[PDB]
């Protein structure tokens, strides 16, 4: 039981985040850059993304 300590740090020692143990993939923290941006957010800028490449690319960017 060494990952709650990563979400309840007030019941750390000293509140200090060095002590928990935080669970991060390698590649995947490459794109973590901002800090408590919204879930909803996230996924639509990368859906966004995906949709304006799309209709750039198969569709000429003609969304009609």
């Amino acid at each position: 039981d060494s990952l709650w300590q990563s979400e309840d740090l007030e019941s750390v020692v000293d509140e200090d985040v060095q002590r928990t143990c935080i669970l991060h993939g390698p590649v995947a923290s490459q794109y973590t850059s901002k800090v408590d941006e919204p879930i909803g957010d996230i996924l639509n800028s990368i859906h966004e993304g995906h949709i304006a490449r799309l209709i750039k690319e198969e569709y000429a960017g003609d969304e009609s």
